[PDB]
């Protein structure tokens, strides 16, 4: 139990609706300059869920579970900014009205918040159904570690990640440690609070692991995410969550939402067999 | 045996639309003879034309069987048309027939409608504008032992019921007709065979050497490759498709075909049978 | 005893709209005398005026009996107006009168309304904007033994009730009046007779040689061909139509007529009767 | 020695547009092999490609020779595409090349461009958005002694220079190639042959049995009737057209053809020559 | 001089207009989470030009010379795709009408093409003035080096970069070799033909050099740019041109437009004191 400002934090209604499956072209362009016709992002994805492999799908940018978009452009920034991984989500219209889930991730660009509901719910949902996220976590501070920034994470979920304070150093279980040069699309976004960015590994063996799963906790080496996304800084480290599937185009791959950032003197990622948010929700 | 596929890597996703109105841009349809007729066209809930019926003998043009489903907005057309596969499950999500289930029978480019079969009882309860969920599944499908035979636009479970067989490294496919390249018209050159149909421009089924061509029929198209864009003429290529809409009165138009398979004549052997119609595995 | 038709080749399709508001572009209607009157006009649920009533004797202009049905949007107007046939079944799909059934009595071009008769009890439950389904059926209808006699705008089952008879390779049609070409005004020239009405510009029914002209009445128009566009003057042509809206106050307007049959006087013999009104066959 | 025409009954009218930008909906063009290329496409002032040049051998897709002319707005696209005939006079009405004159070489449907040849000196003074006047003339043209041979899309004065000859109640037409029906792709089914081109989907000119196919070339299309809509397969029909745009990389596309004549093989006898190219008759 | 396909290449009018200076906020957010009020991108920038340091200006994303934007959104793709570094630019309206310049770079997101004119021209220019780019270079291939891709570069300017063939390998003068990890904003764009991407060096010394100048030729180690932008692959190498100034926000820095990409076994960057396109535009 780290000391935080949890009691100072503001909890607020963030609304959206279930997003349709989205495609701007039938074709996805590969790194080899070839075209494939495959499903992409958005929608209710019936057979890909948090906890599944990010790899091995005939798809691109596939978002697990339910994708939630804004009612209109003006409402995209708060949706994307305030929604934190692990926040409670309630279905507010349609046949699954009253059903509860949790935020697994968010994806910038199209600006989707990604949500896990129990399987039985998914078959009752419809594109356009109203969604309430009870947004809570931005503003979170570690009072004993002011140089370690945290974000994008529900404070109750934060306490279940196996993070231990030992000797003024913050030990964090991770499945993999990713070099700065493996990060691609999304570097330079205005705020790490409001988007993911991509690990451009075409295969999980490129990251030194047999598999990378949606919901996995990873370390990003030599990236500072305190403000904008993806600042290369030797000795910086970031901790994040894997939020979407593998991708076919140059510079893309499984998305990561940052939950912690600071110096390698303070944050010690420790490689374990399993570290996945699906285990706690 | 069972064709080896990548079925388990396939993504299943919600594709949304709404029941389309009957659409007409003019009261008149222009014939091949340069005359005008006033007849029903595409869109809507068509009450007396269904998958399994003849594509011919209707006083109509581009008539779409059953329920025509359009996008909620233009931006949603590409996924509707691309991801929706013949045989996919369809659920009515608003109106008096809410909870009713049907199947995708076809899709038609231009207006960009996905065509759906529901049991006859359901049709009398439907209303234009009613919300429609397609549980889209099939794009990405590969035959793991036949890499040079491309498949598309087809629900994997429905694909298994088409009487298709592996032998001697070749795929045998039952069809009602084999259609020459020169009989294909409107829709050649579309960007992607995954997202449209193209027309057989036969005025009469006898022009194809058959007594009838029915909505839902499986046909072969000779000397057309449909791997990427639509309707590349190539000597020795063969495509398999499904008939999806009715006969048409204007030059270059006729019953629509959605391609489900394409490759080389050395690998795909269409074999002419009396009956090969998806309604047998769907109505 | 039916005429041979291609009825079985005809396509039945959903045509949608919604109950139209009462519409007025000005408070005033301009008369043929160049004066102004403030009176109700077209659109709406008209509580007071119905198929079978006189087209004359109302303090109103272009009054549409029963329920006026318009398109959801402009792009849907053509199929609404083209495919909807007199006598087609109509079903209320939203609001308090949801499930109620009626019949198309007519259609009026310009504002593009299809006009619908429901039972009187229904009207008081209806609201402007309530959703309407027309089960459109009849366009494409051909008389297989009379290829030169064109039919349109008419539900085939209603067509069989009009007292029309084959004899000697000709068609006898009961009508209340036969209207000269020069009595037809507004709507001549419309692209298609399938998609609109045109006006009988008689100020009084006596101008037509009859004591009354009623909404629903079956009439002949002499020397007009309506095979394609509306109102082609041709000596010896004859058209048959149905009266669909009320008398009118402005020059060139009057009770509207939707054409259901057109051909030559050698083939179509209108025969004047006391009564020929579609309300009798609801 | 002219054919008898209704030339004097034809209406000459102003058709306007403006110089179109280069247009691309994606940086990539998708090939028949399912790969992507980044290359120039249609629209614009193409400095480098002109009527008379090969339709093949460019690193490009749908490249339109000379100056591409589009409509000021969507509502003006139909008359632009319909009335503009190959060989019509074109006048620059604004910008630095104001007063310069050129000739219509073709037109391309979809984006709806009319393609124009100006002298080379003019091109360097032109700007996208400069105003363009086409003196449209030729739609309505009939061959008075060959009623079953339809002509279209062609300036009558240009028509007289094509080496076409009457003999024995038949029409002999010089062509560089005769193209089978099955070689025609994109554009089949368009409402009207008067308002668009359609594509020869040959990847290489050798697929057509010729060493080269040039922009401006006169070709025959075997077994296609183009009297009304585009590309009706009919055994024994023959069409004559002009090649109007470059080879293409996607399935079902290739050099575009605007039809100028259509009828039966009993009346129209295409005769293969070494050269038949409209650039010779500017 | 390398064998190319220069002869198949299409040259086409790409238009735009001079862009205003653009700011979405008065504040620019730094890597330290502070705000500064400083000039940004767009406009005619009077005192920053190709050849100047990318660093040491109190500004963010500063674009040298004249920033050119599309007339409308639909025209952005061709502007950004077809415009090649070194292409000729002609002013088509305003007080400097007829003045010629050269493309120095392009910048994705806002989608500006950057242009160098002689200094005297700049004082005559106005935001909104019409701009013609004679676009030429996309489609360029090295016929003897099929696995070395080139792009975004005027073929004549390409021949001035001191690039030499020896032993089936390509030697390229560069001022710096930049590690993959120093590349940020713009990775993952659909096409390297239509955007730049950022070197996120806060200071030039972060790249092992005293200075990095606008117009500098650089190597990016372990990035493949054949299709989409910034694919990390060990052993790939890309060559690019520095196109805009240093940036204050995380993940941004001087922008690079890629002109060549391939394998380290074929492309040999060689570090020199000076390699800058300002030495050769004209
Ligand atoms: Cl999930
Ligand atoms: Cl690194
Ligand atoms: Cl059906
Ligand atoms: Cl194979
Ligand atoms: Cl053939
Ligand atoms: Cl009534
Ligand atoms: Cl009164
Ligand atoms: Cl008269
Ligand atoms: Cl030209
Ligand atoms: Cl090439
Ligand atoms: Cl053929
Ligand atoms: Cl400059
Ligand atoms: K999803
Ligand atoms: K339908
Ligand atoms: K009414
Ligand atoms: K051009
Ligand atoms: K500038």
């Amino acid at each position: 139990h780290m000391r935080t400002n949890k009691d100072r934090l503001v909890r607020i209604s963030v609304v959206g609706e279930i997003a349709p499956a989205k495609m701007r072209s039938p074709y996805s362009v590969t790194t080899e300059g070839t075209v494939r016709v495959i499903p992409v992002l958005g929608g209710i994805t019936y057979n890909v869920k948090v906890g599944d492999s990010a790899y091995g799908w005939a798809g691109d940018h596939v978002e697990p579970g339910v994708s939630v978009m804004a009612r209109r452009k003006e409402e995209e920034i708060p949706l994307m900014t305030l929604s934190c991984i692990g926040n409670e989500v309630i279905v507010m219209s349609g046949d699954a009205k009253g059903s509860r889930g949790f935020v697994t991730g968010k994806h910038g660009g199209v600006n989707h918040v990604l949500v896990h509901f129990e399987e039985e719910v998914l078959g009752k949902l419809m594109v356009g159904d109203k969604i309430l996220i009870k947004a809570w976590g931005q503003g979170l501070k570690l009072l004993d570690h002011p140089d370690v920034k945290v974000m994008n994470i529900d404070p109750d979920l934060f306490e279940k990640l196996g993070i231990q304070e030992k000797n003024g150093k913050i030990h964090v279980p991770v499945v993999a440690k990713i070099p700065a040069h493996m990060m691609g699309s999304g570097i330079g976004a205005s705020s790490s609070a409001s988007t993911d960015y991509d690990i451009m590994a075409s295969n999980p063996e490129d990251l030194g692991v047999a598999d990378l799963k949606l919901g996995d906790i990873v370390a990003i080496q030599d990236h500072d995410n305190s403000y904008g996304v993806g600042k290369y800084r030797k000795g910086a480290v970031s901790i994040g969550v894997v939020v979407h599937s593998a991708c076919v185009s140059a510079g893309h791959g499984p998305g990561v939402v940052v939950i912690m950032t600071g110096d390698e003197s303070k944050i010690l990622p420790e490689e374990v067999e399993r570290a996945n948010i699906s285990d706690y929700l």
